[PDB]
């Protein structure tokens, strides 16, 4: 489901970036969001994945976060992930 695509999409950057960078993402997508440090132990799968939602939405948020991760932390590896989002295409037209 689009839970699979928000949680899987987001833990795999969060789990590549370091603590020192992980404090300009959340700077950067979240500024009057203010997302909780102490949070961002489990924010990869259940903080991120919910927080952003409520933003702009569920798929509306992942599809932009690619833009903002990849040309914040990791350009290159950002790449492999707005591939899957292909896939996800076809799996937001079923129930």
């Amino acid at each position: 489901m689009e839970s699979e695509y928000r949680e899987m999409l987001l833990l795999t950057g969060l789990d590549h970036i370091t603590e020192e960078e992980l404090k300009r993402f959340k700077y950067f997508a979240l500024t009057e969001f203010q997302i909780a440090r102490s949070t961002l132990d489990v924010a990869d799968r259940t903080e991120l994945a919910d927080h952003l939602i409520q933003s702009a939405g569920a798929a509306s948020a992942v599809t932009k976060a690619i833009n903002i991760f990849q040309k914040l932390n990791y350009m290159h590896i950002a790449n492999a992930l707005e591939e899957k989002k292909k896939e996800a295409e076809r799996k937001l037209m079923t129930n």
